[PDB]
């Protein structure tokens, strides 16, 4: 077992490349798979759930090389119907999207899969997509409507036309996969914007694809073409490192590359309400996918009622954007985010937790979390085994007034794997050091 242990930053400083977005790697070696034709994908991140769909894929007679020093893969595409019956139950870690996204994969093919993964990934809800995909003539069965899932393909789903309770991507996307593989039409409504990386990889790869009013629709049977793939880094990584420079005092960095799909601007367009400085230059576009320059300079923050419709936009943000109200001047208050205690931990009991230890005077709500802007102490705080609470409290860590020991960080590795080192490269302070 291995802890992070912080002391207080005197300012971040340099210009640093985060890795790979978490999200449209996943998409993109997925697609690849059944695509035809060779796909060559950059900027792949190398993470333990990212490579844990890779290995699922290959259990299922996908053909990929891993180069992994480069963050790139080489995809030899076996078409729509390539796969094969995998011998084993698919175990996808931590990883919630590969689970989602592979039962909608998994759903219209003419063989049986069992898809499990660890002790979190097995308390993750999945009524959300059994439903739907039954509703198109799926069966699968599960205790308690959470993994293991055993899936007996069916090689003649029906599309349907369906509107998302939660404003989940990973539900969508789901769907869309299973679309891809049913009669007739499948037809996604979704009230509220979630991220829309699926939509842009499909027609990346030649599939084509219709917006209507708020709905999305795709044709079963057509087929996938292969296309080179450039990934632009995880905003959801960098957002660590704008809060951290944010906070700190004399900070000021240059985040190059990061992907700034407005579906997933959340924590950016936050900060801005609450007084941050931050400035986004060299917009490009490789492959569908908005990508920028991000400049953070320290900036004094107030308190703010987040307004709802940035929940969706920001829902993987709200650890580290609530490290942020606990120093800012005023009351911060969150609400319409119940989707936050049903993630790899309850995220909105982690952090309640985690800061009161901490000093800061942090309430509960079944939605969200009020905050009486404070003063951040050092101590010791529980990561839950959730990566993204456990880079939170690593970014506390800078301005707290003495060191902060975050106990079991082992699976920051699953969306992050050189975090240490680019946090002390850029002037925070965090080492590993043995656990219990
Ligand atoms: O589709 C995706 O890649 C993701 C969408 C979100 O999940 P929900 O669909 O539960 O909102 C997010 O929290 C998750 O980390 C990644
Ligand atoms: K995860």
């Amino acid at each position: 077992a291995m802890d992070y242990q912080t002391i207080p930053s005197q300012g971040l400083s340099g210009e640093i490349c985060v890795p790979g977005d978490k999200s449209i790697s996943h998409r993109a070696v997925l697609l690849a798979a059944i695509a035809e034709g060779q796909t060559q994908v950059d900027g792949f991140l190398m993470g333990a759930d990212n490579l844990a769909m890779v290995s699922a894929l290959q259990q299922m007679g996908a053909s990929i090389q891993v180069i992994e020093d480069e963050n790139i893969l080489v995809v030899e595409g076996v078409g729509m119907t390539g796969l094969q019956a995998p011998p084993e139950a698919l175990d996808c870690g931590n990883s919630g999207t590969a689970i989602r996204l592979l039962s909608g994969l998994l759903a219209g093919q003419p063989f049986n899969t069992v898809l499990t993964g660890d002790s979190s990934l097995q308390r993750r809800p999945m009524k959300r997509i059994i439903d739907p995909l039954t509703l198109m003539g799926a069966k699968i069965d599960s205790t308690g409507n959470v993994p293991p899932l055993k899936i007996y393909g069916n090689p003649r789903l029906t599309g349907i036309h369906y509107q998302l309770p939660m404003a989940s991507a990973q539900v969508k996307s789901c769907l869309l996969l299973a679309g891809l593989y049913a009669r007739g039409k499948t037809c996604i409504t979704e009230p509220a914007p979630s991220r829309d990386h699926t939509e842009r990889l499909l027609k990346h790869f030649h599939y084509t694809l219709q917006k209507d009013k708020q709905s999305i629709c795709v044709s079963g049977g057509g087929k996938l073409k292969a296309n080179d793939i450039s990934i632009p880094g995880d905003i959801s990584s960098a957002a660590f490192f704008i809060v951290a420079a944010t906070i700190t005092p004399g900070s000021a960095i240059r985040l190059c590359r990061v992907g700034v799909n407005p579906t997933r601007l959340g924590v950016i367009n936050l900060l801005k309400m609450m007084g941050a400085d931050i400035e986004v230059t060299h917009y490009t576009e490789k492959n569908e996918e908005p990508t920028a320059d991000i400049t953070v300079r320290h900036a004094r923050l107030k308190g703010i009622d987040i307004p709802p419709d940035q929940v969706p936009l920001t829902i993987d943000e709200f650890p580290v954007l609530l490290i942020a109200a606990a120093v800012a001047q005023g009351k911060t208050v969150l609400r319409d985010a119940a989707e936050l205690r049903v993630k790899e931990t309850d995220r909105i009991a982690a952090m309640v937790d985690g800061l009161q230890k901490l000093g800061i005077a942090a309430e509960s709500l079944p939605d969200g979390v009020i905050i009486q802007g404070g003063t951040l102490e050092g101590g010791e705080v529980n990561s839950y085994d959730d990566h993204r609470i456990a880079m939170a409290f690593a970014v506390a860590g800078t301005l707290a007034k003495g060191p902060v020991r975050i106990r079991n960080c082992d699976n920051v590795k699953t969306s992050f794997p050189n975090f240490v080192e680019l946090a002390n490269e850029v002037g925070m302070n965090v080492k590993g050091v043995r656990g219990r």
